[PDB]
């Protein structure tokens, strides 16, 4: 019908009217700084939405091009950006639309499925590339991924989701969407009632495009209010370091890690054979064939029937790790514990990894999130890298690409140096500037020997005690923490002595603990002014938030610097777990790459920490599970 196809020539299809062609003159500035009168084509809704946000929008394709449209991009400082994609997998779908939103102008929309002239997008390439112009984005990581994959270079960025999360101070975990944020700040309802209609089809109806436009132009006023608001609370440093981290994160996402398929297969065979041997051995020990073995209740019943007791002649009621640690003087339970370990490992890693390896590229593309965790420390998803074990043989499955070499670098006691910095502890700094590790100092004071006389056992003891007491755990519970994460059995009197000696010398830690404990504060901050509020007091959280947040800030700045510094050599950033950064570089540029990473990490550390000096270790690794 003519009603439906009233604008078919320009790719638009009518559904419910509410669309009218309109033409008017736009007083732009010419390239020669001359007020030039040019008439443009722009659509509008018949029924005016109750919102005052801009709804006027151009649409650009092969035949509708006007060479003067790019003049809107001259002499701007901010533009509003929005894109849409048919699906969710960056490596299986195509971008559908690009939308630009400039102040006091209509939306500029490029219909990606009808831009066959590569010359049309030159202005877009300029605006994306220019470093002096800010781009406003919502969920900027997604759009940066989709643009970077498709040969688009973007330099500046200011994401609204980051600013909202930082402003909310981690009060709540949900929300932070365009509807929520616009209703929260600008006092307007977007009526986002579109249920994700199809996008594969070439043509687009009026409602889809109008919903798309309002989602773009609305970012300008939100930016104009949010920027001032963030300036009020002094969160500009963390916001700038976060926004600059979108592009390093996207590069990390799109690189991924290769996997040695052959070695993975061999490992799977060997581990399955060992697991089967262990299962047969436990079944022989369990004296049952139909025993489910995986079934906790049935194995508990089997142990009860066998009557495996404690040293105090007490029977097992539960097969948890802590309970299992108590019962160790039986071959049966030892074999059971071996089954627990082996099955946990196999099920967690080997049977689960293959579902994620992309057949087309033969890589694992982990998903990184940046503001989900309260500490600000990064996180992984789908294949969770924090869950991939640290075993050396297992970690060898991840190898660098063909004719390329890994360069693994990491800190060492970064959080301890950060704590010394923030608390202004005296002995700690006076030891660090003499180039001695805090573990060694603690071991020396503990053992009352000289520096050269400290062994590895006391070093491990100090390694435990430092983490135990720096974050203010009560003296009683210290035995459990060492048991849980180190396994050493400490005597209560010995632990009390350790606590007393520790707090007798380190005045700074005691002072900071006393101040924050008597204060009973609900708001805390880090050196990057990253503020967070707790609903009710938690001493452990109160002491743990500042240091961890600061270390997250240092690592984030290091990534941002490394992203820039490696583009002369074309080195790619791979992965970041805890306090490691891995890069790939072709072997022809190894020596320069090591120096570049050392410089970047050193400068990033030195920016915030201004009294103590951080030292980074780098090893030219052939695989992630390299000798250590
Ligand atoms: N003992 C211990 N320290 C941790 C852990 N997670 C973080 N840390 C802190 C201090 C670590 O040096 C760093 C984690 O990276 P590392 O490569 O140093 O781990 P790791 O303690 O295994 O180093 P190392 O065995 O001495 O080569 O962040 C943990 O789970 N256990």
């Amino acid at each position: 019908d003519e009603i439906t196809k009233k604008y078919i020539k320009d790719n638009i299809i009518n559904v419910d009217d509410n669309i009218i062609k309109k033409k008017d003159i736009f007083k732009l500035k010419n390239e020669n700084n001359e007020i030039t009168e040019c008439a443009f084509e722009y659509f509008e809704s018949k029924k005016k939405f109750d919102d005052d946000i801009e709804s006027r929008f151009f649409i650009i394709n092969d035949n509708n091009y006007n060479e003067n449209i790019n003049l809107i991009y001259k002499d701007i400082k901010y533009c509003g950006l929005n894109i849409q994609t048919t699906g969710l997998e960056v490596f299986d779908e195509n971008i559908r639309l690009i939308q630009i939103a400039v102040e006091n102008y209509p939306v500029i929309i490029y219909d990606m499925f009808n831009i066959n002239k590569k010359d049309i997008l030159d202005g877009l390439r300029k605006v994306l590339e220019n470093k002096n112009i800010i781009k406003i984005i919502q969920n900027g990581k997604f759009d940066a991924k989709f643009l970077l994959h498709n040969n688009f270079k973007i330099e500046n960025i200011f994401d609204t989701y980051i600013a909202s999360k930082l402003l909310d101070k981690n009060k709540n975990m949900y929300g932070f969407k365009l509807n929520n944020i616009v209703e929260k700040y600008l006092n307007v309802i977007l009526d986002k009632q579109q249920q994700n209609s199809v996008w594969n089809n070439s043509l687009l109806n009026n409602n889809q495009l109008f919903y798309a436009a309002r989602d773009s132009s609305c970012l300008l006023k939100l930016y104009k209010k949010l920027k001032e608001e963030i300036k009020k609370e002094n969160l500009h440093i963390v916001n700038d370091i976060e926004n600059k981290c979108i592009l390093p994160i996207c590069d990390m996402e799109l690189n991924g890690i290769k996997v040695d398929l052959e070695n993975l297969q061999k490992s799977t065979n060997e581990i399955l054979n060992e697991l089967n041997i262990e299962k047969d051995n436990l079944k022989k020990k369990l004296k049952d064939e139909n025993i489910n073995v995986n079934s906790q209740q049935q194995v508990l019943k089997a142990l009860q029937k066998n009557n495996v007791r404690d040293i105090s002649n007490k029977l097992i009621e539960n097969t948890s790790d802590s309970n299992l640690k108590n019962f160790l003087n039986h071959e049966e339970i030892i074999s059971l514990r071996n089954y627990r370990r082996l099955y946990k490992l196999y099920s967690a890693f080997y049977l689960k990894l293959p579902l994620h390896i992309n057949t087309k590229t033969n890589k694992i593309h982990t998903t990184f999130n940046q503001l989900k965790t309260f500490s600000g420390r990064f996180s992984s998803e789908k294949p969770n890298l924090q869950q991939i074990p640290r075993q050396k043989n297992i970690r060898e499955i991840f190898i660098p690409n063909d004719n390329n070499i890994f360069i693994i670098a990491d800190f060492k006691q970064i959080e301890l140096k950060i704590a010394a910095e923030i608390t202004n502890d005296e002995i700690m700094l006076k030891a660090y500037n003499n180039n001695i590790d805090l573990h060694t100092l603690t071991a020396s004071i503990i053992t009352k020997k000289n520096i050269p006389d400290i062994n590895k056992e006391d070093r491990h003891i100090a390694k435990a005690i430092n983490f135990g007491l720096i974050y203010g755990m009560n003296y009683v519970n210290l035995k459990n923490y060492a048991n849980t994460y180190y396994g050493l059995n400490m005597s209560l009197d010995q632990c009390l002595y350790f606590y007393n000696s520790f707090f007798e010398h380190y005045k700074g830690i005691y002072k900071w603990h006393n101040q924050v404990k008597q204060k009973r504060a609900l708001q805390y901050s880090t050196l990057s002014n990253r503020k967070v509020i707790f609903p009710y007091f938690s001493f452990t959280k109160a002491l743990n938030y500042p240091v961890q947040g600061t270390c997250a800030d240092i690592l984030k700045l290091a990534l941002v610097d490394l992203y820039d510094n490696l583009k002369d050599i074309n080195g790619k950033i791979i992965l970041c777990v805890h306090d490691e950064i891995i890069i790939e570089v072709n072997k022809k540029f190894q020596e320069e790459a090591l120096k570049i990473l050392v410089q970047s990490m050193e400068n990033s550390a030195s920016y915030f920490l201004k009294k103590v000096k951080c030292e980074v270790s780098v090893k030219i690794a052939e695989n992630w599970g390299s000798k250590d």
